[PDB]
Order: C-alpha cells, then sequence, then structure tokens
C-alpha cells in the first residue's frame, strides 16, 4: 500500500464556510468521514497542517523554502507528496519547488479548490481525491499542478481564470495527463529584488531607468508577438547599461501562448544587441522562480544569463 | 454604394518578399478582381510615409490615425486600418477612447504573411475588413483578425505568432465571419505596467512610483488580491495621497477584479475590473492627455466608456 | 424540512457489484447523499432489472406508469438506466408524459456507483440535486456534467464519461391542463440509410408488412435519388398508408423540403433518430390516421423538433 | 507539376450548372495562374452528376478517369457534390489499390465565382496540396481540413464545416479494382425491433446488412432477432455490427454467436462502400467477413 504526505499550507480547500475562515484540525475530521478517501485502492496518507496556515497572497520565497523543506525533511518516508495551497500563488510555488528539488525522483502535486473541500459537489473532494491517486498510482516524479480533471507540469502554469473550476492552464505545453539521477538536492532560495514590467508604445527612457535602480537584480520585459521592443535608443541604451552592470534582463512574449523568438545572434536582433536574453515559452512564474533559484546561488551575472536560456526542469522548450 | 477609406499605417501585410516598396499594396490589389466584386464597396488607399513597423509605434502615431480618420470622416461611410500585429490591440484600444461619439465604422486588421503571396491571410483579413465595414456596420472601433470581429478595446494578444493572433478573453467576439465626432490630443504618459510576485519588496515597487510615474497598472493575483505587507500597501498609499493613480488589473487570461474593508482599497488602489492591459495602459493616457484631477481620473478608469469593462 | 426526490432503479451497472438492495445500503453510508442542501429520496428498485440492450416499449410503460403511480407523492423523479438505450427511453418518456409538470431526470453510468471515481456516484448525485434544486419540468437526461432535453439526446461516444449529445440542441443547462400518461405499444418501423445505387428490390424488403412507418436516412438537407425505381417503393407504400419520414444521415442540421415529398415522404426536420423512432411509436399507439400522423410527426409535440 | 482535374458535379461549378462556366471564370482569377501553383487541366464530365443521383458506375466511371490520366500527372482533383462525397472517397481508397499519388476530393456550399465563396478556397487548396505536399491516398479536402477520405462523414447537413473524420485525426504497381451495385441493407436497431422487421431486410436479393446497434455493438439477447441474423448468416449473409455512436468502436458475445462480424471503429461510408469492394470480387461469405475486419486501406483501428 502506497503512503502519500500531504502538506494543509493554506487555502480555501480546509477552510470552513462563516466568509471563510481557517479552524485547525477540521480538514483530518472531514477526511475521517469521507469513505472514498479510505478505499483500498487509495492510498495512506498523513496531513501535517502549517501553524500558522499561509494564505497565498501573502506567500514569500520564504514560503517556498519551509515547504521545499517539508518534503526534504518527509522525502524518504513516503512514495509521494501533495501540497494543499491556496489558488492565488499556486503556480509560483509549483515552479519555484520545481526548481528547488534538484534530481527529485517522486511525485508532488500541488492542488487546492474554489470551494471548501466539506462543502457539497465541491471541487476540494475533487482535486484532494484525484492528486492523492495519481500521486500513489499514476506517479509521474516531477512538481505538477492538479486541477480541474488535468495534471498541468508545475512550471508550465499560469492562472487562467481569475476563478472559478478552470483557474490554471498550461499555455505553451499539454497537460501531462487527464483524470477522466542522483540524490535529492535542495538549495536555499531567498527573495530576490526582480523587476516584471510590460513594454507599451512610448515608454520612456525614465520610466525605465527608475524600474532599474538598486537594489533591481533582473528585469523580466513583457515584450511584443515573437519577442519586440520600440527599436529607440531612450529604451534600448538603458536596457544596455543595465545588463553592463550585471543585470539580467530577460525577454517574455506578452501574448496568451507561443514563445520569444529573437532569431540568430547574426542577425542583430535589437534587444539581444542590448544584453536582452530570450525566455523562449517561459510562464511569467516561471522566469520569476528560476532567477530566484538561480540569484539566490553564487552565479555571475554570465552563469544565470546561460542557465536562464537553457531547459532546467522541462519549463521551456528551445526550438 | 458604399466607400471605405483604407489607412495603410504599417506592417507586413503590404510589404513584398519583407521589405516596404511604396505604392505596392494599391498596384497588388488592382490585380485581384475579388476587390473589386459588385458586392464589395468602393475603396481608397492612404499610405503612410513613412510606414510604421507596429512594434515602433508611439502615441503620437495613434494621434496621426485619429487626425486621419477624422480629416475624412465626413467623406466616407467607414474606415479599415492595416497596421501590423505586434501592437494593433494598443492602437484599436486608444481609437476606441480616442474617437469619442463615432458613429461610423472603424475596423483595424493587418496580416501575419503579405497580401499578394499565395493563401496569406492577408487577402482574407481585407477582403472581410472592407466588406463588413460597408455591410455589417459596428459604429465602434473593431479588430478582424482569423475570421473574427472584436471589440477593438477587448483585444489582446493570444498567439506570440501565427494565423491566430488575437482573442477577447472577457468578452464575446462581435461576428465570426464564416453629438459630433469629438478628437482631443493624447500625449505619451508616464505610466509604469508592472506584476507583483510574492515577495517583492518596498524598494522594488517605491522605484516604480518614483517620479515622473502619473500612474501605474498592478497585475495582481486572482481576484485582484497582493501581500497584506506595509511594505508594500504604504507605497501604494503614499503614492495615491500625491495624485498617483495606481489601477489593479487580475495577472489571469480572462476574469475580473472584485475589490468590493478591502486592503487595496483602504491604500487608493481603485478596480480595473476584466480590463486588458491595453484597454488599461490606453485609457490612462486619453485621461492623463486631458487637464482631469487625479479623482476625476480614479472615477472615470472605472465607468464602462467605450465597452471596455464588465461591472456588475 | 427538504424536497423528497423518487429513484427508479430500473438498471444499468450504476447499481450493480446485480445484488437486491445495493444501492440503497451504498448511498447510505456516503454521507454527500444527505448533505442539507441534497433532498431526501426514495428508491424503488426494479424486479427484475432491466438490461437496456433488451429494453421494450412495455418497460418504457412500465416506467411511465411508476412515474404515475408516485407522481402526488413526490417533487420530482430520477430514473436510473442502462446507458445503452438512455436516450430512448427518455425520448419515449417525452410523449408518453403529456403536460409533466414536475421534473424527471434520467441518467446512469460506465461504472459502478461504488467504485473509486465512479460517474455513477456524480451522476446521481447531481440528478437527485438538480431535479429538487433546479427543477425544468420535461424528460432531461444528466451525463458528464450536462443536462440534456431528453428527446434532443443521442449516444456520441461508443463508450467513456461523455457518452451523450443534443447536436440540435443547446444543453438545458452545466452542473396545458393535468398529467396525461399514454399508453405505448411496441410498433413495427423500419430505420434504414440511403446510399448510392440502392436498389427497388433492398426498400421493397423495408416496406413489406407489417411496416407501418419507415423512417430514411438521407443526404444533407434531406435529398434522395432523383430514380423512379427508389421514388416509386416510397409512393407505393405512401399510398397504402405507410408514414415514411425524412431524417439527415448528417450528425447535425435539419431536413428542409420537392421529389421527395411529391413521393409522399414527410421532413423530420432535425429530430434525433431517439425522437422520431419514439414518435411514430407514440402516434401509431393511439390509433390515429396514416394522415394524422403525418401532421403531428411534423409538429414541435415537446421539445424535439425546430421548425423555421 | 500538373495535376487533373475531374469536374464530376455540384455547387463548386455551377451559376444550375452552366455548361464550360467554370473553366471561363477560373481563366479570370490569376490566383489559379500563381507561380507556386501547379498547372491543371478540367476534364468536364457529360453529364455532370447531382452527387445525390450518384451510383456505384459513377464511382467507376471515376476511377477509371483517374486510372487512364494515371501517367500523365503527378495528382488528381475529383470536384464532387457535397451530399455523397465521402462515400465517392470511401469507395476510391478501396478500388485505387497500391495509389502511390494523391487523389484529392473536395467541391463546396458556394459556387468558385462567388464572393468570399469557399469554393475559391477549396479548389486553390486541393490542387496545391495535391502539388506541394502529397498524400498518396484519395482524401476529402473541406473548411481548411485534408481527411482520410475512408475516415470520413457527414457533419453537419450544409455550412462550411460539413465533414469530419470521427474516429481518425486529419491528414506493387497501380491495381484499379471493378466494383459495381450491391444489394446491401443499412438499418438501426432500436428497441422492440421485430424479428418479422428485421426477417423482411434480410429477404432477396440482400447479400450484407450493416447493424447500427447500441455502445460498443449491443442488441436484444431475445431469439427473435438473433434468429434472423443467425439464419442469414447460416446461408451466407454477412452482417456487419457498426456502432450507433457519433465516435468509437464495435468491441464484441451474442452477435457473434449468430455470426455477426465487427466493424470497428468504420463510418457508415467506409463499411457500406468496402462491402460494395468486396461483394464486387470473387469472394465467399467467408473470405469477405474475414477481409471486412482486416483494416486494407486505413479505414479502421483494431487494437
Amino acid at each position: 500500500k502506497k503512503s502519500i504526505y500531504v502538506a494543509y499550507t493554506g487555502g480555501t480547500i480546509g477552510m470552513q464556510r462563516s466568509g471563510y475562515i481557517p479552524v485547525s484540525g477540521h480538514l483530518q475530521r472531514q477526511l475521517a468521514l469521507m469513505p472514498e478517501f479510505h478505499d483500498p485502492e487509495m492510498p495512506d496518507f498523513t496531513i501535517h497542517e502549517y501553524a500558522p496556515l499561509i494564505d497565498s497572497s501573502d506567500m514569500t520565497p520564504e514560503d517556498w523554502q519551509h515547504i521545499a523543506n517539508d518534503i526534504q525533511q518527509n522525502y524518504d518516508l513516503y512514495d509521494g507528496f501533495v501540497i494543499l495551497h491556496g489558488t492565488d500563488t499556486m503556480a509560483f510555488t509549483a515552479s519555484a519547488l520545481s526548481f528547488m528539488l534538484e534530481n527529485l525522483a517522486k511525485p508532488v502535486i500541488i492542488t487546492g479548490s474554489q470551494i471548501p473541500l466539506a462543502e457539497l459537489r465541491s471541487d476540494g473532494q475533487t482535486n484532494l481525491l484525484n492528486a492523492l491517486y495519481l500521486a500513489a498510482n499514476h506517479p509521474v516524479n516531477e512538481v505538477s499542478l492538479f486541477f480541474n480533471n488535468q495534471l498541468f507540469r508545475g512550471n508550465r502554469t499560469t492562472k487562467a481564470h481569475a476563478d472559478g473550476f478552470d483557474a490554471f492552464a498550461s499555455p505553451n505545453l499539454s497537460v501531462l495527463l487527464e483524470a477522466g539521477n542522483g540524490p535529492l538536492i535542495v538549495h536555499r532560495i531567498t527573495p530576490q529584488p526582480i523587476g516584471v514590467v510590460t513594454i507599451y508604445p512610448g515608454i520612456s527612457g525614465a520610466v525605465v531607468r527608475n524600474f532599474l535602480l538598486q537594489p533591481v537584480k533582473a528585469l523580466i520585459l513583457r515584450s511584443y508577438g515573437v519577442g519586440n521592443a520600440p527599436q529607440k535608443a531612450e529604451l534600448l541604451d538603458e536596457l544596455k547599461n543595465a545588463s553592463d552592470r550585471g543585470i539580467v534582463v530577460v525577454n517574455l512574449t506578452q501574448s496568451i501562448s507561443g514563445s520569444v523568438n529573437m532569431g540568430g545572434y547574426a542577425t542583430g536582433n535589437a534587444l539581444a544587441q542590448a544584453g536582452v536574453i530570450s525566455g523562449f515559452d517561459m510562464t511569467v512564474e516561471a522566469a520569476l522562480t528560476k532567477l530566484h533559484y538561480l540569484l539566490s546561488q553564487s552565479l555571475s551575472p554570465n552563469e544565470i544569463r546561460q542557465l536562464m536560456q537553457q531547459n532546467l526542469r522541462g519549463e521551456l522548450t528551445d526550438t
């Protein structure tokens, strides 16, 4: 019989209608009476309730680290791991854990719900039951995100709908599944001063200059189409000056789906000549958490630029 | 028989194998008799000199197109704007605010592949924009692409590349194709458009709100939630207390901010409901370019001016 | 306290383990079925259970009669049934329950209710919930999180959770005078598909006694060969009081009727096979004349067809 | 490169049909004379065929027109009415054994000349694909999709989205087989269907019966019906079980004890044409029943 560790970090799933309030042991009490969670074909599971519970819109890198450390501490003791989490930043946590759990060789499924588990026809019951069932019986040895009958690669996920049952999508990768080597290495991630900004017509040098002031170590630029920005020295000079002082400037597309394609370096692509590197088809969550992972280590800006473009954990498609 | 004005502003649609040759688009269409079908309207092409690569568009370029439509407004039955795909949704959004009391169709379109090339979407998009402007008039700024007519100020880039370039995530497409006009001077405006993320520091957000910034679009989580840390909320409140307009949009592909005791509201942040980034960025340009006070701008940003937002 | 729903367990995998009282025992220990937002329900298990692949029109009448018996004793009705012919039963009941003023929801599943991750658990729970809290006073069919109009449903995927569709009508939703229950008896009807070069000989065989009606599945908006060999057989059948109804062979759309009309064939508009087959049973069982039946087949009696 | 265009009939080359009006309309549409477009030659059938009046001799007429022109060209396009296009495509897939040049069938809702007509798009792409991206099978082109011919069925009764391939994703020397009309019953089982009515369906001259039964191929377990299917099979009638469902496969057993064989996931058009193909050749009932169950031309899946 398989055994799954369930980290209840926070989220509506384990709360009680009142609006929703946290109640200690509420999830343990409800699952004891729900016979499907004790079927012979279901794994054994153990709940660790975080004290205190985290509202996911308040999540910080320190919380990513706590979750990683909890998995690491329990790694040898279970067949797989389910993280319950609030929906607002679930994709950030999934993305960050993909980088932090190096040589992961058991399943980690992050999930949660729109509605508390105990409510009639809540997605909480289906999401938790499928996360347990899949980690035990159809293991994918990566950090996945389970929502609305789909298992996504965690570092490919973004919020689809601001709320409701179809909360998540993986715009640039097929779902891993429809529910119809080396030792685990965890390094310590810390908060990093990153700007995430969107280019728009006429964006000023003065504005951009200010986005790049200390303490900023990296900038994610969301640019047009396959990664184009204004051909204006006013913008390109501030981006080049930044990279010349060691800022990592990463190009993502504004588009819902698709890839930055800055072409060969020999094409003299204007952003590329200003020191900007391609983020290919990464999500904002994957690029933001990847920069946290790399800036948290002792790597040079050139080492980070190289690793930002390499597919480390299945987060990006390069050609 | 209807008459349509075509502003060829820029984009691949009018280019040849890809470089700009002046007069090329007009010469190519005269060879293509479907454009001269009895059920098609007459049209006149004004080729911009110089042509604009849409990744280089500025608000001055919005002004140029608005002024062109204004100059030609009484002389035609409708208007087609040919434009590069990269910022087409910015221009459609800006023209929706700029063309006040518009009462003729304005359809913006373009293509991946030049008109002349075999099986180009260029030929289909221009034929349908002309046809719809004359025969199926919606007297607003619309965007036509991939056999769909979108509300301009509801449009955003769907795929970075390819035929399925645009979507209106928060409004149904208008159409599957299977007072007098007022125009004020819009100018560039120092606006920050930033995304919140876990642990985002007060010092980074303080940088985004330095002078000369007049407004900040925040892309926040879910139905509009941000971290409850005084480090962030104190900086947003400092900015609103000195007249900066701080607008909350969701980082979600679809859906609406719902700010309702709300922490961001207490810090002076206003809801952008379900607006696109392109609608909110162009709407702040539209309002900041006028003489309006910060309080006026906060109220008008929340009002549905042109069909750009749903507030129920 | 709460609404009360009558659950007729007529047959189907949903209730199996073929063990009497099993469904009642299973549901007693499933707490979600006793939620405060759930209605009370009463289960009646048919003795014997019906395999839906052997359903006859007498089984249709048994279900209609059971609803009649219980009509004034409950707020709504859920019919559990085998998937193979669920759409025929839903179609037949829509005709037989004239002036229905309470919800009837037919459902079942691919997997027994008791199995982990079964659709039987989801289907029964939503049928109960919908019958009580979102009543539609018609015969509806619930499957794969969709409530369809019963006489609009047809089989979609041979198996799998997505086994029904309503190709000519939107879903009812996404989770006059009193009731007259009609009698339906078995009727000799042919249901056949036209193809290139189909001989007058083969169509004659379809129209032999004791056939009273023929459903033709024809091309696009209802086209048949302009060949006297075929139209002669059809006009001959119609002249001796056989009702010939034209359906399209397409997955969706309507017959738009003209040569077949001249051979006495009438339009089935956008009806499903299930609707047209059960509607002919309904009308033939009333001893109406061929002309009365041809008219009523073309009228929208229960929401089964769109006419312009 | 050079494509042969058999203009058999259909709304596409019409105005009502007008002798020669297609060829003269095309002369005035320069995209068809683009340098990246192959050369092509139109054969206007005399007389044109309303695809609803199509017969298997018309399938022969088309197969032979192809065979004759086979060496003269790089590929073939059949312009055809929409009503029975999938039947024609399925039939040619079986007849055109060892095919090594593209055959694409197409047509339209709207005559080629009309503004925003799908006729224009369909002919241009059928010519383009046959030259520039050859697939050596009988294919059907509609609503910007290239289907395997013997996997296609009528989707909507009209409209631009009229065809689907529900059980398959979009896409020796040539031996051309004969085909003739064959007496085949295509019937739908329903609750309580009488043994009398089924007995009548199976009377001479019927050589074969396609059943559209429930789900994965279930029929009533009543002797009335099984006896008549078994009696017809015992005297050499080929009874093929197809699902009534829009998609999916028969998986067979009561019907198999009565001699009925599985049509797997075939379309009605493929089973009905495969029976025409097999019955038109020198085969016993047992040989036909075996070949019906083997994937001959990409028409069926069996695990």
